[PDB]
């Protein structure tokens, strides 16, 4: 959990940047072989979110969730994770048109299995999007970025407190469930089959909220398998209670994939 800083080496250069700061390729020395890692460096509000983020990742063990090596307190605080070489799913699918829909069907199904696991563990992601999926190989996808994630209380199915990936009940009533993540996964799927395209192009959050309360949804992407588009619309059920959970979505994706 707490790593030695002399057994970790970084690059000078980063991979990307947000508000938290930089993400960097690095090399952690293990019992005897080195392992290639992605390290989230921090440029005490922000410090506390990181230790929370690592806390979520600590309790999660699934092949489709990014794996955490540990935390390193040195210089700046550092979250050290298993490296997923190909990186984000959107910038990739942007830069790789040739990727056949069967590949994308496989890739988003791995996510749904990942999210199914998360639902069963009663954790809410609250940030599920193409950008926050990473690729180990072209046929191995993992869910990343648990910075906004929450462990649900044993006695409730929602946390009470990015608008384009958010379920309507998240906007109006501030409630975040696995069902609201199912909505996000809907948008994630749209992005995937649109090859990394931004959802609701050139619309402000309130225009998106307007459209949805009219019972309108995003149009089917160019060349998207038809059954997969029906799934996006079911994922985007306005009513929380008739919207499917992740087991239900994972089932369809599996069934249609071997078809
Ligand atoms: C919390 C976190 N973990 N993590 C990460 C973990 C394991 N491997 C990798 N490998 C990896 C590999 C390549 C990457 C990137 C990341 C990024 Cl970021 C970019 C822009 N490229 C090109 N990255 C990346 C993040 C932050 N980003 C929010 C999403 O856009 C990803």
């Amino acid at each position: 959990v707490y790593l030695d800083r002399k057994l970790l080496t970084l690059e000078d250069k980063e991979l990307g940047s947000g508000n938290f700061g930089t993400v960097k390729k690095g090399y952690y020395q293990m019992k005897k072989v080195v392992k290639t890692v992605a390290v989230k460096i921090l440029k005490p509000a922000l410090k506390d979110e990181l230790l929370a983020e690592a806390n979520v990742m600590q309790q999660l063990d699934n092949p489709y969730i990014v794996r955490m090596i540990g935390i390193c307190e040195a210089e700046s605080w550092m979250l050290v994770m298993e490296m997923a070489e190909l990186g984000p799913l959107n910038k990739y699918l942007q830069q790789n048109r040739h990727v056949k829909d069967k590949n994308i069907i496989e890739l988003v199904h791995q996510v749904s299995m990942g999210m199914k696991y998360l639902e069963e563990s009663n954790f809410v992601h609250r940030d599920l999007a193409a950008r926050n999926v990473l690729l180990v190989t072209q046929h191995y996808a993992k869910i990343s970025d648990f910075g906004l994630s929450k462990a649900l209380r044993a006695d409730e199915n929602y946390y009470k407190a990015p608008v384009k990936w958010y379920a309507p009940e998240c906007i109006n009533y501030y409630k975040f469930s696995s069902k609201s993540d199912v909505w996000s996964f809907g948008v994630l799927m749209w992005e995937a089959f649109s090859y990394g395209q931004k959802p609701y192009r050139g619309m402000k959050g309130s225009e998106v909220t307007a459209m949805l309360e009219k019972g309108e949804r995003m149009g089917c992407p160019a060349g998207c398998p038809r059954e997969m588009y029906d799934l996006m619309n079911l994922c985007w059920t306005y009513d929380v209670e008739n919207r499917p959970g992740f087991a239900a979505v994972e089932l369809r994706l599996r069934n249609y994939y071997y078809d």
